[PDB]
């Protein structure tokens, strides 16, 4: 930690290349607009909301770099990736207002989105498409998705696949954010990878939303303590220019002390006095100090202001962060909160309008107007003129790449297709499939294949010989290994599947690691990937409850697709087999990646165990892709069942369908369901348009088009919510769901499908009880059957256990 | 960062109080056992998995920690509270059945729980509650938990509820965790904290699973750079007592500059080679390090050790963080990953039996027999006697406190049961139901209400000045504000709600934040709280979709409800009255902390919206509890629907109710329906015992005991499937769903509940639709009823918008 002042001294300070005045007058309009857009959200008094003080405390930091710095999207690269601060979007609308690419309709619209001409509350890119980038408001995420956003950008150069090196990622932070876990515990990568076009700007007015961040500390110094500590450039902007001629005139160094000593809360009530109150408990704390400002007026004294409200010292740390090579450099901006607001941060509005000079007379100010500034104008003209050198407009976002690629076809997949030889997983399948599109000479260089720390157990290792390990194992690897980190690995697996808008260039992520590290550890980062349209896929290694059997409790994965079902944009498939692996990974790349750019990304959970795998049904590709298809009809004259299964599980009810017929004379149908949850949005999507179109003929869900109404019992690795949501679509009265519901525990995969009651015994015992509550069967004999299969029907309910 | 060496001189170290030699023998046959173990699961050829190579890293570390610091729970105190790293477990189970607490046959089920009398095979203690305390294995969670647990002591010292002085929080960490974002992000609050009862042992033995850390750097540097900036005081255990005498005669500095210089690939490649290796490619590097091994054999070169294996080392290590006040002390252990497994790190285990000198033969090896020490042998009277000096055993855990409390009635929160003056919210209903224990003299002090910053959205202010905020707002403040970090405030709220098992002291948390924050963002702490038997209550603010209409896609909650059903013991809750927050909260309260001690947590959601809060009818209390009631019917002669809601969207579905008999002459049965979650479960359990019971009297579901047959239609503010669930239970053949499926946007709470499509105009044509299909009415009157609610029927689906 160093002491209390610029890390940048005068002496040392380039001239400023803009011209003061006019940008103030620029910035006036600015913050004039933002809080005209929010108080006229809140005179509807429909509870809108929005705020005002975060962006009156950072808005000078955000001008000089829209004046200066911030490069828009140009034919070379995307430019300036700026993962703006969530609530300071008021203020970003004003100037995109102000620059004329959004209408006052838009502004009045300002938290009111669904008639179609508004504007999204925080920066949400699904919901504004060609405006926003990178979604910020969930704090901590910005912060470390930057750092591999940075990393991405470093790799796409190494590559050799675009020229990235004059993009600088700006993460825009606030200082209570940074005591998120993921807001600081990721920035050694940043020096590891010596990611020089990393700026993070902390904005540090000490405060965070119901009080300071560390009042009885230094919250400038802890960042300053742990960025330096990590391996950061750290530069301070404290304090502004009035300040220099009194520091270099303490020739004691107590007004350097005075600062050190001082803290957070202390600062932040002399914030709130007035100069009389400054000169006396802070000044007046050392003789020398008081009498550095003996001979000044109490007014000069109140106009001493901190370094993040100084143009002239914002700049100086921007361009110095600009020239440095070799490590990351974090800003951190000393500022006031609610800056200028005085009141509380018609009399209000009136305070602002004279503090900041606003062009406003008081013949107009009650109406809220928006300011303007006309064509032809000094300030029109300077504010175009400074963007179109620093390329145009931004944030701003292209929603579709303009590249045609040429993806691989299903045929390319082809020996996945036929029955294998040895016995497989669908995991062994997935990377199959993956060595397929690494042959495919339009994509190969696109892919990115992610793991976290573990690739052997993946058996992701054989893939290192042909393409590598990235490691600026050389900086031309293509493969990212990201440690034992799934946060991290999200980060990149989300810069990766973005890279088709951020950077106009189409990249594929495969992000493999321990399925139940994925939704439960990094879910909010998956939602954050659905705003962010997220175009890759997720494979959740190691799936199934019973399936990863020796690891237990906080390993065994029963309901990660509970979790991914409620990403409205992510497609999730639970395969059994190497042929429908194949057809899924075909059609998700030609989905997202094909002429249709479907902005959806896709979650595949695949498995550690191997069995055999036959060759897929001649036509069975659109069932495959829907969700279900029937697999077989066993005969049987005694009664007839439908049998479901997915994943690892399938192997089991299809056991139970020979038992079925073999022992009991009962048929069945087969099914495998390789996506429950897309069989049951479709299943809602019919239900819905049904009860809007009363005067039509009902539309029939695809799962209901496959089926029949013979009583059904279905069977998965995956609790039983898994499969009983399409319950309301299944064409048969009696549909009966077994699940893995309840913790998992280490044994043997026999133990545990017998444990949590989704083995062939159970689907057996499942299915005669179905037959029994309609006559078909005698009760006694599935009292027989419970017996025979040595099934304790009184051990305790596994969810329960 | 310091010189790559010892950072305790030998001058310094204190004389080691143990019998080296017989602690060794000792730690060989720990060694022995724990690899037994392993080997024995291995060769049933189940899959059972196991490691064994971390544990001989660490072994030594551990050694010396139960012979000379771990303080087991005693009557004091629960003793010292070490979160041992995950996946060591077989060494600590081989040293328990030395310890004669776990037999023989236990160790033969190491990762085969099912039958009982197995083995978990990582630290879980709702699978061995009287064994385990901590999950750890999930790597990341160990090290903040225990931060935020070593905090929570401090709490109750400071709070005057517990002496907990004496008390030590240890956290063994792998080095290559330390990446996981969660390790690092939250070590500065242990500074701010000054939690000199804190102790993060980290095995730096260089590498991760699948390669090194950094193989490029020197991850010991990298971690004291990050650490000591945050404050802590770092101790690092290099190099072992064979050193010594090198670097007191090498007068050049130049063996520290190899040693500083050498990144640690080069380390760990010498690891794999011997000798001569050493002589010329790590001390031949210099003519100076060249001439101190000069006239050392390649064998003595060899013999050079890492510090974490000398006891010596490691003693001083842990002897000076425990004389370390004022911050946290973090100690890096060098050690080697594969220790004295060499070769490979039936008989090619014979090498690890001389390496350690085992007593066993080369042929009683093949059997992999269990070493034992017969009480009264040298080794079994010092084993126990340096435990009995530390209190007893560890780990160890104590399933149920032993006091008894004086819970409130719920005739205490009489006032909440009926109609409230004014309309308030559940949240504020929430709010005064913490009041009224806040009154009770028994719980009040064991209260711990947690919020992250934001206080005054939740009216959480007014408790401020009544029971104060801790801050060592002093140190007898009573709410626990962790800032803007989640999972920092879960890591308290788990201390909290398992002080009752860790420290006999029962502790009820009351863990306030945003939804939307809640398991999507900490979901694998949530999973971890399960597996720890945490009691408290998570409370989701500001949650259902709709509700929170202002704030937009990454803010609003249809889906929490959907991620909370997949953990087994948490119990869920959406109500939409004041009275059902307070007999909700009364039964919590009474489950897990009355005579019952249910190890459940709650999780219930409230809202941020006010609105008439009638009293409770008589004797629905139980109906509440239980997740669903009857609230009215509503006579109408032209039909017959039931109507079902949850949290803010039941008084819209009572609108409807209102809308049909009014309009259209159709009455109805109205339900509150206070947990879908728990009437699927009990659904789920009815079913799955008559099935097994095939003979006997079938279980009737709860909810089949409240709704009749007549159609049915529910609509709350979660996606479809929250209500979907109970479907398989409901005993009328039409049930129609409403949710609010797709991401959320920003506008007002009319606005989104008519794009969600679950207001009250949308009930009413869902009703209508089922009637209509009934030929009860003509299908007409649903057009009709679309068309004069202004209802868009082809609007795109809110699941795709
Ligand atoms: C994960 C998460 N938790 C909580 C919030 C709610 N929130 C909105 S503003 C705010 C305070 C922000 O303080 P700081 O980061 O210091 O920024 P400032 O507004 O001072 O610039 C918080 C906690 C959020 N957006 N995301
Ligand atoms: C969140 C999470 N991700 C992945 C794993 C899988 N895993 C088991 S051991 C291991 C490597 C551990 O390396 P380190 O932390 O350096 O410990 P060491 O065994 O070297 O002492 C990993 C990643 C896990 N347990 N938890
Ligand atoms: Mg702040
Ligand atoms: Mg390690």
């Amino acid at each position: 930690i160093s002491n209390y002042i610029n890390t940048i001294p005068v002496e040392e300070q380039p001239e400023y290349p803009g011209n003061l005045e006019l940008e103030r007058r620029i910035r006036s309009a600015i913050r004039w607009n933002a809080i005209m857009t929010v108080l006229r959200a809140s005179k509807k008094d429909l509870e809108l909301g929005g705020h005002m003080a975060s962006f009156q405390s950072s808005a000078t930091i955000y001008d000089v770099c829209f004046n200066h710095f911030f490069r828009a999207r140009n034919e070379q690269d995307g430019g300036d990736l700026v993962y703006f601060q969530g609530h300071i979007s008021p203020g970003v609308y004003a100037r995109a207002f102000l620059e004329g690419r959004l209408t006052q309709e838009q502004l009045d619209n300002f938290r009111q989105e669904v008639h179609g001409n508004g504007l999204s509350s925080y920066p949400h890119p699904k919901l504004m498409p060609e405006f926003w980038q990178f979604p910020t408001v969930s704090m901590g995420l910005g912060p470390i998705g930057a750092i591999y956003q940075a990393k991405f950008l470093k790799y796409l150069e190494h590559r050799g696949l675009k020229d990235t090196s004059k993009q600088t990622v700006y993460a825009f932070l606030g200082d209570g954010e940074m005591d998120e876990p993921e807001s600081k515990g990721a920035i050694t990568i940043a020096t590891r990878e010596k990611l020089d076009n990393l700026v993070f700007v902390i904005n540090c007015n000490l405060q965070r939303l119901d009080g300071p961040v560390t009042g009885n500390g230094k919250i400038i110094n802890e960042l300053e303590g742990i960025f330096e500590g990590a391996g950061w450039n750290v530069i301070k902007v404290m304090w502004g220019s009035r300040w220099d001629e009194l520091l270099r005139k303490d020739t004691s160094g107590k007004l350097i002390q005075l600062m050190n000593e001082t803290v957070d809360g202390d600062y932040q009530t002399f914030k709130s006095k007035d100069g009389a109150y400054v000169r006396e408990h802070f000044f007046g704390k050392y003789p020398e100090t008081a009498a550095l400002v003996a001979d000044w007026t109490d007014e000069q004294i109140w106009a001493l202001n901190r370094g993040g409200h100084d143009p002239k010292k914002i700049y100086a740390a921007f361009k110095k962060a600009q020239e440095t090579k070799g490590k990351a450099t974090v800003i951190l901006a000393h500022t006031i909160k609610g800056y200028g607001m005085g009141d509380a941060a018609m009399d209000g509005v009136r305070h602002i309008r004279d503090r900041f000079n606003v062009p406003v007379s008081d013949a107009d100010i009650e109406k809220l107007p928006y300011i303007t500034f006309p064509e032809g104008s000094e300030e029109h003209t300077y504010l175009h003129a400074q963007r179109q050198k620093l390329h145009g407009y931004l944030p701003s976002r292209q929603p579709n790449f303009t590249e045609k690629l040429e993806l691989p076809s299903l045929q390319d997949f082809g020996a996945l297709l036929e029955e294998q030889s040895k016995e497989i997983s669908t995991t062994i399948a997935f990377v199959r499939a993956l060595n397929v599109m690494l042959k495919n000479k339009s994509i190969k260089d696109r892919l990115v294949p992610i793991i976290a720390d573990e690739a052997r157990t993946f058996g992701m290792e054989g893939l290192f010989r042909q393409i590598g390990i990235y490691s600026p194992e050389d900086e031309k690897g293509q493969i990212l290994q990201e440690g034992i980190n799934e946060l991290g690995a999200g980060c990149s697996w989300l810069a990766a599947a973005t890279s088709y808008s951020t950077n106009n260039l189409p990249m594929i992520p495969f992000y493999i690691y321990y399925s139940m590290f994925g939704f439960q550890r990094i879910g909010d980062l998956c939602w954050a990937a659905g705003d962010q349209q997220a175009r890759g896929f997720l494979i959740g290694g190691t799936s199934g409850r019973t399936t990863l059997n020796g690891e237990g409790l906080q390993h065994e994965d029963g309901h990660s697709h509970i979790q991914s079902l409620t990403i409205p944009n992510c497609i999730s498939y639970d395969p059994a087999y190497a042929y429908e692996v194949a057809v899924i990974m075909h059609d998700g790349l030609e989905r997202m990646y094909g002429e249709k750019q479907e902005n959806v990304y896709y979650y595949i959970t695949t498995l550690n165990e191997n069995y055999h795998m036959p060759a897929m049904p001649e036509g069975a590709e659109e069932g495959i892709r829907k969700g279900i298809y029937k697999l077989e009809t066993i005969e049987g004259s005694k009664g007839k069942v439908q049998l479901l299964g997915s994943g690892s599980i399938l192997r089991h009810v299809r056991e139970a369908a020979e038992i079925l017929a073999k022992d009991y004379g009962v048929g069945s149908d087969v099914y495998s369901v390789t996506s429950f949850t897309e069989l049951a949005r479709d299943g809602q999507d019919c239900e819905r348009w049904n009860m809007l179109h009363p005067l039509e003929t009902p539309r029939v869900p695809y799962i209901a088009q496959v089926m029949n109404d013979a009583p059904a019992v279905a069977s998965t690795d995956y609790m039983k919510l898994f499969a009983e949501q399409v319950r309301t679509y299944v064409p048969a009265d009696d549909y009966r769901v077994l699940g893995t519901d309840g913790f998992g525990r280490s044994d043997s995969r026999e133990n545990l499908r017998h444990h949590f009651e989704v083995d062939a015994s159970y689907v057996v015992v499942a299915a005669l009880g179905e037959l029994a509550k309609r006559g078909e069967i005698d009760k006694k004999v599935v009292a027989d059957a419970i017996a025979k299969f040595n099934i304790d029907a009184d051990k305790v309910n596994p969810r329960l256990a």
